[PDB]
């Protein structure tokens, strides 16, 4: 998916923050969050976040959930690199593996789960 946050930094400058984020606190991991365009549900309110490596994704969705007021009841999904990562992962975790070259870890979220974005 096209992220507005790539579209409104230039590259070099991501690249220049992820870094420093990165050799500056080691235990964090930056992910960008954004809402899948079609997606019928709450916007997000902030979507820079500076997460702990040992921080889990169940417990991340968590967070997200209560910031755009959904209950477990309702459909909630994450995707990077168009794959829904496991409750279980860490965010350090899943930074290493997917993690893009200015050194943020994107993900979007939908209400959706099938379909890549
Ligand atoms: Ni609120």
């Amino acid at each position: 998916m096209k992220f507005v946050y790539k579209e409104e930094h230039p590259f070099e400058k991501r690249r220049s923050e992820g870094e420093k984020i990165r050799k500056k606190y080691p235990d964090r991991v930056p992910v960008i969050v954004e809402k899948a365009p079609k997606a019928r549900i709450g916007d997000l309110d902030k979507k820079k976040y500076l997460v702990p490596s040992d921080l889990t994704v169940g417990q991340f969705y968590f967070l997200i959930r209560k910031r755009i007021h959904l209950r477990a009841e309702d459909a909630l999904f994450f995707f990077v690199n168009n794959v829904i990562p496991p409750t279980s992962a860490t965010m350090g975790q899943l930074y290493q593996e997917h993690h893009e070259e200015d050194f943020f870890l994107y993900i979007a979220y939908s209400d959706e789960s099938v379909y890549g974005l």
